[PDB]
């Protein structure tokens, strides 16, 4: 299927060149060709779209990212420079390539109007932020978003009309943990087995982000992160459990993912949990994506063009969702191949 | 869920409750219940689309109806008669209640103009005919709608922009006498029914109808009379051997499941299958429908309503997707 | 994954050139290849198996083969020249292939002798029929193995103790020319062949072949033959309906399924109806299959060999299921 | 279905305060072993379920004496409690994990004396001055371990423990509504039993029978992203375990549908893991056995399979009568 639409596509900073390739070597083989293909913005990325069939990719800073930086004015600066990095270099293929907003989430306001500075100006489509922001005086603290101070936040957000894409990050927990995870091949990228974003999107509809902003769009990877697995059990605990002791989020937990959630294929090309999720999230809330460069064109778009599934919902998964939910450009596919 | 839409849902013709409870004898635990419940059109059924939250139920003149009666001016005449029957006996409930064309099938410009006199003056909402019509001296030939020859039908139809559900039939005389009369349990919804429809529908297709008639909506009922459990292998061998020795039908099986079928859940509780056509059908071409009275309210609504399945295709396969198909006012329900 | 067992692999004999060029025509858009693949025994065949992680295959003659044979001497002399010919003919690959009877269906008692005849002396797995046994001075008749006068064959084939194929088969006399001839691109693989089969099949089931032989086993190509698609529907209508009127077999459709029926993944290498059949049916009744040369081996084996599902049900669908049903020995990769 | 089994029931120590919706059923039932349990277990068609110590339990206890001493307090209380009805009632190790060898000598105890099932060990011992580290159980030292559960050869059952703590993380999570069981959201079980696969204790001890619950903790939503890491690339970056992950499912592995009875799911698991390696279980008293009952009696799955999850998969695993 031609003109597919991917949204969770990294890049990274090339003065950060040494440090970039130094972590590639850490995650996959070949980590000359990755570090490469994560810098660059519109050669082999541009190439392998035409390739495989992709009219169209947001891209997003990659994690740890913003979200890894404790001092409040660096975060900013750094997303500041991002952002204005990556809309420059992106500004003669907008019929190819859009950008989420890197953002410092230190402060719920400052927030709130990079977001809206980078949207005005730059016509990003959303935001993506790597889970918890790292706090304190040597990081040791995170800022999660769903107190009321953050209402500020959301209402630029919706104002904005853009999505929200909630991407995970390496968790900060103890010594013996991170050398274990190290030592056991379990950590890092696309894995991110210990991703602690599956816990923060049920944190934002038990402390309802969602009542207060039943606009918001909230995009998770991984087909969920898990949680279309834990439905059951989710809904079990808010109707039966918590709910009777005092919960007081409005809905049930299928009510927020038909309105505020969805889910794309980032890393996760299986046709079985897919088909599993027409039934636990339906196409209409399916987003295809690849995780590039983590993982390759090939892999993502030979499986997605070879699903044996019914035609409205593979066009549907494979572009026209994206198409209109981050207003696309009518006849973007024409520049492909 | 309150609002549900029901489109395969039957009623009989007062004057034949003799036979239409012998009839039942043989398709329902209890005929009597049978007969009173499909004879009746406002009273016990509408009180159990209030108590099963169902907002809306098109009605059909009940198998195998018209196509029985294998005399082309007998035949007309019912049609005429249940036509002007049910617009009369649903008149006073048009918020709950919606009626399909009863046809006679013996002539392709007799069937389009009782289709377009009863669309156009009592509004019925598109056509309901029991697979193939009986036809010849002793009513064992069988008119199939696939030919040329019903293009001229077909054309009102796109013409009306109402929809056709092909429905099953029992087997009868030669065909029932070599393959079912010797296993006759088989006959109905176990077996003989979806093996009826099923070889009309692929009929439409493989003789192209939707080509010349691309407009044309059918809709299937039982989960589509088994054709989503072959999607991959009749796609499978129209595109990569039939279409290359001489098939000419111009889209692929996926295709015409995508702008020209229908499926619904008549007497088809099945969680599972219904999963597995998420996949093969997709929910925006699914509609919920129960096949009242053979099969009861409360089995169907029941199922319906706890399907731990998404709310917006639970929304989309139990109201949303007929009432766009065919048109419905916004009602919303008790 | 290797060591893969595939048992619905046709052959046919060298002498019959028209009907092997015939037959090949309709199902292959290559039909040179296809007669030279579907009368190679032990070189092509065995070259696929190698370069696709297949160990073992059951040989079974190709369809229409003995049940498109009228005559009763003439089924049966074919018959005895095709089980003679396959024993020779693999008789130099017994690690690599096997072989399932040929039979005449005119005679449950004829029948009954051969199929002991050459599971006994040549060491067949069971029996693979193309469905019912044509018969008839003109052919228009057809033979069903669901009566009680098939008991005596039916009581061989448990003592024996080894499966039985129920094959798909073209449609023919009267039946084809007033349902299939007007739309002749649904006969074989698209519609014709699972209609025969499961009309078939669940004669067997309410008939009481399952009743009277329970140690019997049969099975069933192309995932069940549209099926598993309707175990809830058919399900429901015989315990809730048929059942209360007069259906007396003994068990519901499920526990046949659990202990009389198996399934093929023969010429439907869809993983969504697979999935849909592992809940269903259940891994340990579903074998692996190809249906060669009608399907090569690359489409079966790729598909196979790359399916994301459980390694348990992966070994025993592949070839464990195979191996005990079949009593195979370490053969190739076993 | 009668005859079912159902293998992560819990019970407390009676000399052991209120947390869920109409509390006092709870704590009453958790207590209970020979009354309220077995009138159930009669109600809802269960014929044998087998007893584990309630998480945290011993893997809360950072002192080795007194982990050790709980945990031999609570074997021994368990094995005669449970000893008038043994064609019912069965039990679980409750162990120190704290060090290999005392651990697998208790296991060895109480299987050879009180003929345990086999272990149930929640998630990492905690360890450390103030219990600030924890004890990982797939290093080499513990091979003294794996070996005496497979010389046993009784399963071992890996349940989640409350996660580590932050303060700000408790708190969030506290204020938030997800802490704590029967969703224990935040399980470290899925990496840990990963990490048995990465490091190799099943390729040390190909005999190791692993149960995990809730469906495998979301492991078999993530089977394919899994099999994709290790075979596309960690394999080809130097891990050096034998098989993939699908081959240890098949033969390590084991699945319950403690606290996930949801059908959708289960089929879900059918593909993932398949019948054979799929045990029913409840989750009891955390949930109540009508909820999980009424589920598995009504399912509309294949005959062969119900009766493997029900009942005759644990049958041939636990060597029951
Ligand atoms: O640990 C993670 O979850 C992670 C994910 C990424 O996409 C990139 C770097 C990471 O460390
Ligand atoms: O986040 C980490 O500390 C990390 C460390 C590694 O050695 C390899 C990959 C990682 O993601
Ligand atoms: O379900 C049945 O047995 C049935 C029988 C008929 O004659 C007509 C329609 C039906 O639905
Ligand atoms: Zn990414
Ligand atoms: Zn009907």
């Amino acid at each position: 299927m031609l003109g597919k639409v991917a949204l969770e596509e990294a890049f990274a900073l090339p003065r950060h060149k040494e440090r970039t390739r130094w972590w590639a070597g850490l995650f996959a083989i070949d980590p000359d060709k990755h570090a490469a293909e994560i810098n660059d913005i519109t050669e082999q990325r541009i190439k392998y779209m035409n390739e495989h069939g992709v009219g169209y990719t947001i891209l997003s800073y990659t994690a740890p990212g913003v979200q890894d930086v404790w001092d409040p004015k660096e975060a900013q600066a750094l997303a500041v420079e991002v952002n204005d990095y990556i809309a420059d270099a992106i500004k003669a293929h907008p019929d190819r390539l859009g950008a989420f907003a890197t953002l410092s989430m230190h402060d719920p306001k400052e927030a709130a109007e990079e977001l809206r500075r980078v949207v005005t100006k730059y016509g990003f489509k959303g935001a993506l932020v790597n889970d918890t922001q790292r706090a304190g005086a040597d990081g040791d603290d995170m800022i999660f978003y769903d107190g009321p101070e953050w209402d500020v936040f959301w209402s630029t957000v919706t104002d904005l009309d853009v999505p929200f894409y909630l991407h995970p990050r390496n968790p900060t927990g103890s010594i013996h943990e991170k050398l274990w995870a190290k030592r056991s091949w379990l950590i890092g990228p696309p894995l991110s087995f210990a991703q602690g974003v599956s816990l923060h999107a049920l944190g934002m509809v038990t402390n309802g982000v969602f009542d207060r902003h039943p606009k918001l769009q909230i995009v998770l990877g991984h087909l969920g992160e898990h949680i279309p697995f834990d439905m059951w059990r989710i809904n079990h605990w808010f109707e039966d459990i918590k709910k009777p002791l005092g919960l007081s989020c409005k809905l049930t937990i299928r009510e927020y993912f038909a309105r505020n959630l969805w889910i794309t294929t980032s890393g996760h090309f299986s046709t079985s949990t897919l088909q599993f999720c027409l039934g636990e999230v339906g196409a209409d809330r399916i987003l295809f994506s690849i995780d590039y460069p983590f993982e390759n064109f090939s892999d993502a778009c030979t499986w997605y063009d070879g699903l044996a599934i019914n035609d409205v919902d593979k066009r549907k998964i494979g572009k026209d969702n994206a198409k209109k939910l981050f207003k696309l450009p009518q006849f973007y596919q024409s520049e492909d191949h």
